[PDB]
């Protein structure tokens, strides 16, 4: 199983299909795919867990990566059985996701708390509880409740995409702290990021 708050499962939330790959609601996929490339973790088809998953070494630690292929609002139908089968406690899970309540170029590491209206997190918290870690990738304010769908399923303009990409790059540099269980120092170093 997992060991204490050494992160050993990193989930990226998003929707499958080329038509969703560049949308804001796939920010978690972007992070996890970049992380996988950084450390040479193969992301391969995982039909038993309704996902694409990988396993490999990050900085001396055995870590699994998971992209649910369920569609966003059914993400728990991948995350929950995956984490149960491998006996990964929530305290050893990091879930990367788009955050409507933060600006593009803002990124934060959070432990615990609610879904904040996120329809992927809403499918996960009921089953494993709230005590997993989150990489909240700011995607900006949607401007109204009605324009939320159009915002998260939007492809960001290049300025906003640059701001998100720089924040995600910063977070990739701090995963070494997370897999080593240095969650407080990672929180300090991630949350301090500024784009300019
Ligand atoms: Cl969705
Ligand atoms: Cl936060
Ligand atoms: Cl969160």
């Amino acid at each position: 199983g997992s060991h204490m708050s050494n992160i050993s499962l990193i989930v990226g939330l998003g929707n499958p299909g080329s038509e969703y790959a560049q949308t804001r609601h796939n920010a978690g996929f972007w992070f996890v795919e970049q992380l996988a490339d950084k450390y040479g973790i193969t992301l391969k088809n995982d039909p038993k867990f309704h996902g694409i998953s990988g396993r490999g070494n990050i900085e001396g630690h055995d870590v699994r990566l998971l992209l649910p292929m369920t569609y966003m609002n059914r993400s728990g139908q991948s995350v929950v059985p995956f984490s149960k089968f491998y006996q990964i406690a929530p305290e050893a899970i990091l879930i990367a996701h788009d955050e409507l309540d933060m600006n593009p170029g803002v990124i934060r590491l959070k432990t615990g708390g609610g879904h904040g209206g996120h329809n992927g997190l809403r499918d996960i918290v009921p089953h494993i509880g709230p005590n997993f870690h989150r990489l909240r990738i700011g995607i900006g304010h949607p401007g109204s409740k009605e324009r939320v769908s159009g915002h998260v399923l939007g492809k960001a303009p290049s300025n906003e995409q640059s701001l998100m990409d720089g924040a995600i790059d910063h977070a990739l540099s701090k995963v070494k702290l997370l897999v080593q269980g240095q969650v407080p120092q990672a929180m300090n170093q991630i949350n301090a990021y500024k784009p300019a």
